[PDB]
């Protein structure tokens, strides 16, 4: 059991990018609502609480409890990744981005072909492509659900995740993609 999108919206809150985590070629807007991945020569303060291989940055708050939904902008994009984790995942590494390892995921891995990240990876079946994606943590029923916020429709569910210790929010912009795929990931109020 999972709410239809209106029902999910319910619970926005507010979440923002937390810069220090950033693998360190990302790009960051000044109200921590974007992030891009920039040329390899632009480089953040280099730091040991860094991602060093996987283009990823964790979001906050970090949360244990009750329903939180945000949503974010893919556009035209080609390639991203989107979900929560827990707040206890190995940042130095590339993680098999698995529910095993404390990750729940939905990744855009090209034009038309999306998957949550089980392993084994599940495809998924998305006929009109998002340029929103919803996600709605029930941490209390212990499920994660994905919407194609475009289509004001259901992509995925994650059920009885057994959430243990705090949550947060996770992202990437993808790899650059020869110029198809250089625009931000962009956190967006509901409307």
């Amino acid at each position: 059991n999972v709410p239809e999108l209106i029902g999910a919206q319910a619970h926005a809150v507010n979440v923002i990018l937390d810069a220090e985590t950033a693998y360190p070629n990302l790009i960051f807007s000044d109200d921590l609502k974007s992030v891009r991945l920039g040329n390899k020569w632009e480089r953040l303060p280099d730091g040991p609480q860094r991602f060093d291989s996987c283009i990823i940055v964790l979001g906050s708050p970090s949360f244990l409890s009750g329903r939180r939904y945000w949503e974010v902008e893919v556009g035209d994009k080609t390639a991203w990744i989107l979900g929560a984790c827990k707040t206890s995942i190995s940042r130095k590494g590339n993680m098999t981005l698995s529910p095993e390892n404390g990750y729940w995921v939905v990744i855009m891995m090209k034009e038309n072909e999306y998957q949550a990240s089980s392993v084994p990876p599940t495809r998924l079946l998305i006929k009109e492509p998002p340029k929103r994606v919803g996600i709605f943590v029930d941490y209390r029923v212990g499920s994660i659900s994905f919407y194609n916020v475009t289509a004001r429709s259901h992509i995925y569910t994650f059920a009885s995740c057994s959430f243990s210790g705090p949550l947060q929010p996770i992202f990437s912009p993808g790899t650059r993609d020869g110029g198809k795929n250089t625009a931000p990931l962009t956190i967006c109020p509901v409307g």
